[PDB]
């Protein structure tokens, strides 16, 4: 029957910056990755900050011959899933190759990589198309040459679930091991969308923060000053491993994988419905898997998008599920400080909650200046709060009325 | 032990027709849904054809309003999982609700979208960007629009796996339904790739056929002359159904689903290895997973994508599978009449491969005037085949080395 799976690596790239643990330091002291754009002119946009990875140098990984070849969100991937392989100290060989897979998702995928072949195709012609389209673009091709360049021969795939794809990448790739179609997997999501289509994409449906004069300040979940999301890039791998496998190898683990919940809200393309109906169900179903009392929740880690409605959702959906249980655990988005990683969102915030483990500390909410109506839970304002936490969820809910929970424990 | 998966409804939409009994009758009749590409300048491509989506009519699905919102890729899978959904006579109900799902992807998703938004971005600024370019281009919008539409609260996610979508959509679609977390998901695949970017993209990699002259003959797998695949659009959906759930509201049965394989190459970004390492070991994980011998296997649905390294590579992998019972067996290409639908291939190609045991026929591989080097198989050349079918093989293989197999049985 269903095998337990662990945590046994970590990688990622943030506003915050291009390891894991710089990252997390920038978490814990409440820090902002969230600036002006430079990579191009947004004088014609209604929104010209984000979460750029700043300093980014691909040739730490691959060759500059094979990086022009890829889209930024593919080279983020990697970069991140390297990380996570190596923070393993995994072996891949022909005994084991065949049982190790990858499931990297993302939410729009190669965008700029589009909009560039788009300028060719229309200023120049269909001949000025790089032959390097497709592979280097569409949303697979992270789990592809991953896959390629470590021999990975198990299970080859990628979620788009938008918002949610990191958490559904993770919790998928969980159920690959415990029902046994894999021993190892490397899991979680990148995104790169801070190009043309995407800010103005995004700017047309009014969903983002138009707080251009003070970005650091535009990500304040339930704060009643918040006025749409902040867009942000980067990468979040785990290696996902079973339990027997990870300790027969001695590898180091920094907690379990107990619990995923998806469902359909069913509500609405974009709107979240406004008592969490989608989010309660969610995380029932997950602690239902996790076969835990809510009460036993230390730590949620918020999907937390600083939209009106996304944002007052949570507050009900955690209320509902957890009572009065709401009132002793602590909840916060760490997207106050990194924004909104979109489909890699799910990924460095199941690290982010995995680290909370591990360290016994609630990120901080940053910019929580003046909680909103009925944001009355400990929502870890400002300030980290080191707290007992044996169990930590990670929330996210996306476009089509998507839903994802993952439940950690500490594993000793 | 794990819960049976069977197929109670089946919708498609191809270059054959709007539907699966038209669809199926042009297969069976060996008719080209291949033809020059018309509404769409293409004077300065080395392609001018494809599998075109004739005479589809969205009203019939959704308002004028709802379908103004949407990319072609998702109108199309929209009809398809409708007409699945409609075929298989499912009452959703507050009863059931949370236990019906879906797991609808694409390989390339909303490139016609990003074209014509880009179009407007580049000749007026982004404020001539539409607010529904992101939900109504991202691959997750058909998994999200049909939840909302039906008022599915299952799991709720789409596949990108290139070529391999629509195989593991349905794939991982059974896996849920297997170990119970899903009663009922409709699952398969919608691409919609003529544009100037997939025509583009794929003719600068030099994958297409460039046969402008002979657009019917441009796709015949296997065939010495064959120059690369044919680009075709459309969508296929399969409803998939515990065994239980299905014998209990009296449901019509196409067939059972009894195994799923993926499996990485590992090899290359787009070439698959010359000995089918790959599907060799896709199809031996399906047939495990189904407990089945090869020797059971009596049809394969190739992806038979008419490239010359795609089609011997599954001869290889055919013979180094099956041994002395390759020649037994009947593989045909329907991808010789269809063209190539990318990530919905798997989805058409699996119905293919149910209505193939439900009629006891081999559609045929047309156009295999002359086979190559080491084609000796029964690749069903020209017409169709009446024989006997009780296990049936639809393998799909993609970018990145991502192979994908499900394993069909009657039913009775
Ligand atoms: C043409 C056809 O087969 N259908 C099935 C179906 C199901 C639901 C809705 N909204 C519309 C339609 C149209």
């Amino acid at each position: 029957s269903r095998r337990r799976v662990v945590i046994t690596g970590m990688g990622m790239l943030s506003p915050l910056g291009l390891d894991v643990p710089s990252s997390w330091e920038g978490i814990l002291a409440g820090r902002s990755g969230i600036a002006p754009i430079e990579h191009m002119d947004l004088s014609a946009y209604s929104t010209r900050f984000g979460g750029s990875v700043k300093g980014f140098n691909v040739e730490e990984y691959l060759s500059a011959k094979e990086a022009r070849k890829l889209d930024l969100f593919i080279q983020y991937g990697l970069a991140a899933s390297f990380q996570a392989v190596r923070d393993s100290g995994l072996e891949v060989t022909d005994a084991n190759r065949e049982r190790i897979g990858v499931s990297m998702g993302s939410g729009i995928g190669g965008l700029t990589n589009i909009e560039n072949n788009c300028r060719s195709l229309f200023e120049q012609g269909p001949r000025r198309i790089s032959p390097f389209f497709v592979p280097g673009s569409i949303i697979n091709m992270v789990s592809g040459f991953l896959s390629i360049h470590l021999g990975l021969q198990g299970p080859n795939y990628a979620l788009t679930t938008a918002q949610t794809t990191g958490t559904h990448s993770i919790g998928m790739a969980a159920r690959n091991i415990a029902y046994g179609e894999a021993d190892v997997m490397v899991a979680g999501g990148s995104e790169m969308a801070a190009c043309g289509l995407g800010l103005g994409g995004f700017g047309a449906a009014r969903a983002l923060s138009t707080r251009n004069d003070e970005p650091t300040r535009a990500s304040r979940p339930w704060d009643r000053d918040r006025d749409g999301f902040v867009l942000s890039d980067g990468s979040g791998a785990l290696v996902l491993e079973e339990l027997e496998h990870a300790r027969a190898r001695g590898a180091r683990i920094y907690a379990e994988l107990v619990g995923f919940g998806m469902s359909g809200d069913a509500f609405h393309m974009t709107a979240p419905p406004e008592d969490g109906a989608g989010a309660a169900r969610c995380m029932k179903n997950a602690l239902r898997d996790a076969g835990l009392d809510p009460r036993q929740v230390d730590y949620i880690n918020a999907h937390g998008t600083s939209t009106p409605a996304g944002d007052i959702a949570e507050i009900a959906a955690v209320k509902s599920v957890f009572g009065e249980h709401a009132h002793a655990l602590s909840m916060s988005s760490t997207k106050s400080m990194t924004g909104h990683l979109l489909g890699a969102a799910g990924a460095v915030e199941a690290i982010f909650s995995v680290l909370a483990l591990r360290d016994q500390v609630a990120p901080p909410t940053i910019n929580l200046d003046n909680p909103d109506e009925g944001c009355d839970l400990d929502l870890v304002a400002h300030e980290a709060k080191p707290r007992k936490i044996d169990v930590a969820l990670s929330n996210s809910f996306g476009f089509g009325g998507t839903n994802g929970t993952l439940v950690f424990r500490r594993f000793a």
